[PDB]
């Protein structure tokens, strides 16, 4: 069985970096803005079940995205918005994502979360967890916060992808 979690949010959040620590497990150390369609898969056991977790690696810049919304929400079961905890900028992009996926997705019963990314930057956070929990809980999504790059000494991306399988 395939999983697709789609990842969304901002360009330069991380969305690469996440996807590449949870299926390969470890930071890739080169990145550049993603551009069309990229996605990467991890087979994993769930509770007896062999599945192929699928993520797609959305684009966050505009010219690069525009056109291949309908390929990221084909089929599709899950939804992950990403923000750079040290950007408060694109903890503001969130309802202009979170509408996009509205507009897209037309089962109602689909996962949503929501995640603060780059948390290993403790001297540069913006987003105070708070009014993250705050925005999370209003649009009915839990919040994680964590880090692609250090935090797996935390226990934290590999658990929130599983999670949603
Ligand atoms: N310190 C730190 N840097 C991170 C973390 N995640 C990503 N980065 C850095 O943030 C930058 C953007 O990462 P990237 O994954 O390419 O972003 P993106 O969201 O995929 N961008 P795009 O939408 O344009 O493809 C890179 O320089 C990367 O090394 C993190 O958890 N911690
Ligand atoms: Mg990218």
């Amino acid at each position: 069985r395939i999983f697709k979690i789609i990842v969304i949010g901002d360009s330069n959040v991380g969305k690469t970096c996440l996807t590449y620590r949870f299926c390969a497990g470890r930071f890739p150390d080169r990145t550049e803005a993603t551009i069309g369609v990229d996605f990467r898969e991890r087979a994993v056991d769930i509770d007896g079940e062999r599945i192929k977790i699928q993520l797609w690696d959305t684009a966050g810049q505009e010219r690069f995205r525009k056109s291949m919304v309908q390929h990221y929400y084909r089929n599709v079961h899950a939804v992950v918005f990403v923000y750079d905890m040290t950007n408060m900028a694109s903890f503001h992009s969130l309802p202009a994502w979170i509408e996009e996926c509205k507009q897209h997705l037309l089962a109602n019963d689909i996962p949503r979360i929501l995640v603060g990314n780059k948390c290993d930057l403790r001297s540069a956070i913006q987003v105070p967890t708070d009014l993250a929990q705050k925005f999370a809980d209003t649009h009915s999504m839990p919040l994680f916060e964590t880090s692609a790059k250090n935090p797996n000494d935390n226990d934290h991306v590999e658990a929130i992808f599983m999670t949603l399988a």
